[PDB]
């Protein structure tokens, strides 16, 4: 046969299945072979000869199976490898294509992605085993999966990290895994996989010790895995096995009371001086009964809060768990210099000897930081590389708790910890607790980085690459993961079984949701749902332009099916503008909340109409942001939900509404405060910004979707105008329990992402007074009023998205609407159906953002009466002075919130109707 003659460039060929070469280099020359070397690279020798071994590929058509799987490449020109090819052989080193003209002379020649093949080959098999470390009666079973390494030993390490045995590991033709079977003796001892594998990044056959992916305990710092027994009684708080739920999941009607506070670990006690200091920035903080935090968390549960959120708790990367290389700002200014080389280095060097902490000198820094001077955030950049904070998106393992969270990062303690944590939360706090999980990217990729774990064991498999260079893909931030690829969706379903039920986590937030392939979410719901059948996922859904490669489990696609998205439309509409907001538009569109149109600032040019067109998005989100629900919009036309425009795409989504998760605050973008602080007009005064976040909150809380908000939004909560706080560290993202302040004006953010809004933070920021302890508490009365209405009615949260168009609707609409003023009727009386509640025939449930006392004749002759919840809360109620006169007429004054109910007497009553459409 003709010898090819005469570089490797990019990684454009795709081996796709046993025997399908994808290949545009391949195209019309009549030479197009895939080469292959075991041990070294496929190359040009001396004479200019490729020697390697091949096989050869006749052009083909692309089947119907691989234009199913890979609808992204199914234009790319197809070749058939014969079908005798031994592809284990080929995989265990470098591939490359080659295209050569009919002299032989070389066209083009590029490196292979294999991830197809290797789901056709092995993928199967591989999923009927069980990964990781498992305890057995007999002993143990390790078992890593591993289809292209050319060696995998198990290396045993002692409790000082002294190898004391390499064994080789049984390969499984089939499969592809890797297994050793050992004796019970192996109970908690540290290992590694010993890989010998190519990378084709490098190209080389790499050699490197790797923690096991399925780890479900590890050493300080995760640098080595740990064989566990999670079921193990001593690693479980008195009465693990017997937890219960304290809130219902079951139907529709119960998911739509959950009602959730997105908390970070260290957000929540780092602060807190009445926590234990050895548990400040622990899981174990939130069992100090006594703390100011746990009390208002207590608090907060009572009143109607039922879920709590966890930030990562996983093991994260981005924090050293080795005390001894971290230093907090409660410490002193000299640990700093000895941890952290460049402070030493920097223009803050002066304070390395003195005896000052970390925090009181950024206090003394406060005083003349400015836009012209922002040094608080200068010295807080250097101190954000080796202190204990971050949100932790950055997984290193994912079904191991987070290490630093814990007293001791050591072994299995953490295990114990963290359930002790859980049943904290469920039986002293009375709340469920969702895990915010993050299966869309990895910490990093390739063969050297620290953090790489899945892309040194099976490389080019578990991240998404690109189609030509093969680089790992970026769109997450970071190293974006293949969940359709079906050892890492297996990987994702057993790692969320682990957390189901060994750790009794009740719900799932899927960080980038949208990277995912809708098919697997729900493969994964049907698979936690056979573990823990009341489970509840949800996660962000945003429109993605991965929709080439898989149907994207978006906001969109999910209707129906059960998986809560957030919903971006109310939370746009209320707080005004968008998350990509810069400069002067972050203080021009103002929102529902901070008064477009009725109380404009001196930039904003907003109009009159578009006002309204907030509010119409805003009475959809009330009522579920339903596609089907049918309402009066702006121009006085009848519009279903999927009819109401939000930025070009159809505004109502959902079949159900414990499909939307509502909210106006989030860890995500500014908080709450801070984005009334950038819109409110200068005349609004802090007690009408206290309201304006109430009346914010409200539109959530009184809202048929689920409630979802951020830690402290109850008491005023800001970041000093951060806009992405991730590793901002305490000192932007302190929470006060003591109730001193709300973190308003404690410097100028970080110049690197918000510099750019420094001239706007300049001339808002000091229209009005830091809120101080007055202004917190009646904050979270307010805020507790608004949880307490939700909770104390089932026709706040119905559920069912039938049930809500049957029994929801407003008044208040069209062109003559009394802008800024939403008024939501929802039916308990004899048209709805049965009565749902005893107690009443219908509520009202009245929102007026405006600066204007508003009056309404709607409910005339009817027995409507103030809620006695408001009643009760005097002049402290977000009703306070709202008069319902005798005739039935309504007046509300100023940014007020009233629910109102028609009381029910022997028999169901007529209650309020939806009118016809
Ligand atoms: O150094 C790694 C990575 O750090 C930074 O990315 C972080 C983001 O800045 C931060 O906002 C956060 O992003 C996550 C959102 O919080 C979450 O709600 C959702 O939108 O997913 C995001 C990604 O998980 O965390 C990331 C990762 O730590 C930085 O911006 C990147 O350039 C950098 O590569
Ligand atoms: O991924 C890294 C990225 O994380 C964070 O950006 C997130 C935004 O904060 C968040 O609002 C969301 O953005 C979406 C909009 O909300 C939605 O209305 C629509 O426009 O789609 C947007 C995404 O396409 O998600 C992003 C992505 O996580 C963080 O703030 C960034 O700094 C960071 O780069
Ligand atoms: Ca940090
Ligand atoms: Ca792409
Ligand atoms: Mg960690
Ligand atoms: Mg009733």
């Amino acid at each position: 046969d003709v010898v090819v003659r005469l570089g490797v460039a990019l990684a454009d060929a795709h081996w796709v299945d046993k025997t399908t070469l994808l290949w545009p280099g391949g195209e019309n020359k009549p030479i197009v072979r895939l080469y292959y070397s075991h041990s070294s690279k496929v190359a040009a020798d001396s004479n200019g000869e490729f020697s390697d071994k091949y096989v050869k590929l006749t052009p083909t058509t692309v089947s119907q199976q691989v234009s199913m799987r890979f609808p992204h490449l199914a234009s790319y020109p197809a070749f058939k490898l014969p079908d005798d090819v031994n592809v284990d052989e080929l995989l265990q080193g470098e591939t490359v294509a080659i295209a050569a003209e009919s002299d032989g002379i070389l066209s083009s020649a590029t490196q292979v992605q294999t991830a197809g093949v290797l789901d056709d080959t092995y993928a199967a098999a591989a999923e009927a085993l069980s990964y990781g470390a498992q305890l057995t009666d007999s002993g143990v079973t390790f078992r890593v999966w591993a289809p292209t390494a050319q060696q995998v030993e198990l290396v045993i390490y002692s409790a000082d990290k002294k190898v004391i045995a390499s064994h080789p590991m049984t390969r499984d033709s089939a499969s592809g895994a890797w297994s050793w079977q050992g004796g019970s003796d192996l109970k908690g001892a540290f290992y590694r996989y010993a890989m010998t594998v190519y990378h084709p990044q490098s190209r080389k056959v790499e050699q490197y010790e790797v923690t096991d992916p399925y780890a479900h305990s590890l050493s300080t710092n995760s640098e080595y895995s740990q064989v566990v027994d999670l079921n193990d009684s001593a690693l479980k708080p008195e009465g693990w096995d017997g937890l219960t739920m304290p809130h219902a999941q079951k139907t529709k009607a119960d998911l739509a009371k959950m009602t959730i506070h997105e908390s970070h670990i260290r957000d929540l006690s780092a602060w807190d001086q009445t926590v234990p200091a050895e548990l400040r920035g622990k899981y174990l903080a939130l069992t100090a009964q006594e703390s100011n935090m746990v009390q208002h968390l207590k608090q907060l549960s009572a009143s109607g809060v039922t879920h709590i959120e966890l930030l990562p708790v996983f093991d994260l990367a981005t924090v050293n768990e080795f005390s001894d290389k971290v230093a907090d700002i409660q410490q002193p200014f000299s640990r700093l210099c000895e941890v952290n080389s460049a402070v030493k280095s920097s223009e803050f060097a002066g304070y390395c000897d003195s005896g000052s902490t970390v925090e009181e000198v950024l206090t003394q820094l406060k005083q003349n930081d400015s836009k012209d001077n922002p040094q608080v955030q200068a010295l807080n950049t250097l101190v954000a590389q080796t202190d204990s904070y971050n949100w932790g998106y950055d997984p290193f393992h994912y079904t191991v708790p987070e290490g630093s969270y814990a007293t001791d990062p050591e072994g299995t303690a953490r295990i114990k910890e963290f359930r002790t944590m859980i049943q904290a939360i469920k039986q002293d706090l009375g709340m469920n607790v969702i895990m915010d999980v993050v299966y869309n990217h990895t910490n990093a990729a390739g063969p050297t980085d620290r953090t790489s774990v899945l892309d040194k064991i099976v490389p080019w498999y578990y991240q998404r690459l690109n189609e030509t260079t093969g680089s790992v893909e970026s769109a997450t931030c970071c190293s974006d993961s293949a969940p359709e690829h079906r050892m890492f969706a297996k990987l994702i379903a057993d790692s969320l079984a682990v957390w189901t039920t060994d750790y009794k986590i009740d719900g799932f937030r899927f960080d980038l949701m949208l990277y995912h392939p809708k098919a697997q979410i729900l493969s994964a719901w049907e698979r936690i749902k056979a573990l823990n059948p009341d489970i509840y996922f949800f996660g962000e859904g945003w429109d993605s332009n991965q929709s080439d490669r898989f149907e994207i489990a978006s906001q969109i696609n999910l209707k129906g099916t059960g998986i809560g998205t957030f919903s971006d439309r109310l939370r746009d509409a209320v707080r005004g503008g968008g998350p990509f907001d810069s400069g002067d538009a972050l203080r021009q569109n103002q929102g529902v909340g901070s008064g477009a149109g009725v109380l404009p600032n001196e930039l904003t040019t907003l109009s009159d109409d578009q006002a309204r067109h907030l509010a119409d998005l805003t009475r959809l989100g009330m009522a579920g942001n339903l596609a089907d629900f049918v309402l009066i919009d702006k121009d006085g036309a009848v519009k279903r939900g999927s009819e109401i425009d939000y930025n070009g795409a159809p505004g109502g989504y959902a079949a159900d509404p414990t499909e939307v998760v509502n909210y106006v605050s989030k860890h995500d973008n500014q908080t709450l405060w801070d984005m009334i602080s950038y819109k409110a007009a200068q005349e609004a005064d802090l007690d009408t910004r206290v309201r304006m976040q109430a009346v914010s909150l409200a539109t959530v809380m009184l809202g048929q979707g689920i409630a979802f908000d951020q830690q402290g939004s109850e008491l005023l909560r800001s970041k000093s105008f951060t806009r992405d706080s991730y590793d901002s560290g305490d000192w932007f993202n302190r929470v006060d329990y003591s109730l001193q302040d709300n973190n308003y004006n404690v410097g100028m953010p970080r110049s690197s992402d918000d510099g750019s809004n420094y001239d706007i933070i300049a001339r808002v920021k000091d229209a009005v007074a830091t809120p101080g302890e007055t202004e917190l508490k009646q904050m979270t009365a307010f805020y507790q009023e608004l949880t307490a209405l939700r909770k104390s009615s089932p026709l706040f949260t119905l559920g069912d998205g039938a049930t809500v168009m049957k029994r929801v609707d407003f008044r208040n609409t069209g062109a003559d609407q009394q802008t800024g003023l939403l008024v939501m009727t929802i039916d308990d009386g004899m048209q709805a159906g049965a009565s749902l509640d005893s107690r009443v025939d219908g509520i009202v449930v009245a929102i007026n953002a405006a600066p204007e006392s508003r009056t309404l004749q709607d409910f005339a002759g009817t027995s409507l009466q103030l809620s006695a919840i408001q009643q009760a809360a005097g002049d402290r109620s977000l009703a306070s002075g709202v008069q319902v006169a005798a005739d039935g007429s309504v007046t509300l004054p100023a940014w007020s919130v009233a629910v109102l109910e028609l009381p029910q007497g022997e028999s169901q009553g007529a209650g309020l109707p939806v009118s016809s459409k």
